[PDB]
């Protein structure tokens, strides 16, 4: 069974960028529900119930048709949010090989940011914006609802290894920014954990 | 060009069920944006610009590829919300031919409510729940994002004439109910405008 992972910091650790109230609800309510629903579906699937969540979402096709969707949505939700919590932190700075790779594939850090913001703002409805690594090259893509590029193009419409991502479901920014998703996206640059992003870039898996 | 319709009641006319703050933001910000983007996309196409919004969304395949998605999302958003505002009102009661048709196709009003609640609660991500008239029978269906059953099954995955609908995008209930969409859905029964619903059922078009 999966369990709600504890945050790598306190609920108010991202103030004044991300509000304390949302962090709490987003974690203890939204993420908790994904964990609970994923467990309920896995009770009758012992073979898959033991796989790490990041691995299970790469094998959605091997699941019985009546379970494919519920797990895509909930296991996907669990995987995405787990990665999201670890990708947030104040006080880090973009540098090293990651910074070099970004300037190489996007021209500059500013071009990259503009590209990411555009993808995040243009995702209509619920979804995520990602910075992924594919073919030794970095790219910006977005997915719908709780889909992840780890699921493959056939399923999510995107592919690649997630380096970092931004949750653009309205629950992630409505209490503080309401309809102003653009302001939320800009505030994100202040809390993106570049150390974790660099770490994932180094691992490549 | 489309004009943002004014509400048929005060922004707090639905209290204590739907909060005043949300009604205002939902109307003046979210709906306003859909109208703005729909009008901008129609600036160059005079043919379709003259058509009522309800008609335009039934002819999406007759639009140039580059204009199809932007209008599907925004003209759809304009049509859905316009219908939504008119479908809300306190103090009405289900009765007459509509009440009869509901008991006929669902067994009872309670079965209908349960079916509607299920569709509204199970719509993952952003979307709408609808009570549609498919020929001579009533049915409950849901669509994603700003799709409308008026767009046809090929596009929205559903079809039929909308009698009434519920917006389940998180912005419609997050300020007051946060993650508790089920409480929001229950509260909806107190503000559904049955008179307007009955009127639409009578017109059938
Ligand atoms: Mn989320
Ligand atoms: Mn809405």
């Amino acid at each position: 069974s999966y369990t709600l992972p504890s945050l790598p910091y306190a609920y108010d650790a991202l103030e004044p960028h991300f509000d304390k109230q949302t962090m709490e609800i987003h974690h203890t309510k939204h993420h908790q529900t994904f964990v609970n629903n994923a467990n309920a579906a896995l009770e009758s699937l012992p073979e898959f119930a033991n796989l790490p969540v990041e691995e299970l979402i790469t094998k959605l096709d091997q699941l019985p048709a009546d379970k494919k969707t519920v797990l895509r949505n909930n296991a996907g939700g669990h995987a995405n949010h787990s990665l999201f919590w670890k990708g947030l932190k104040k006080g880090t700075t973009l540098q090293g090989d990651l910074k070099a790779a970004i300037e190489r594939d996007f021209g500059s850090v500013d071009n990259f940011k503009a590209e990411f913001e555009k993808a995040a703002a243009s995702r209509f409805g619920s979804g995520w914006a990602w910075l992924v690594l594919k073919g030794d090259k970095l790219a910006v893509v977005s997915t719908a609802n709780q889909d992840s590029p780890l699921m493959g193009e056939a399923i999510s419409g995107a592919s690649g290894f997630p380096i970092m991502g931004l949750d653009v479901w309205e629950h992630a920014y409505y209490l503080k920014f309401q309809n102003r998703r653009p302001d939320y996206i800009k505030e994100f640059w202040n809390v993106v954990n570049w150390d974790e992003a660099a770490a994932r870039f180094a691992a490549k898996k």
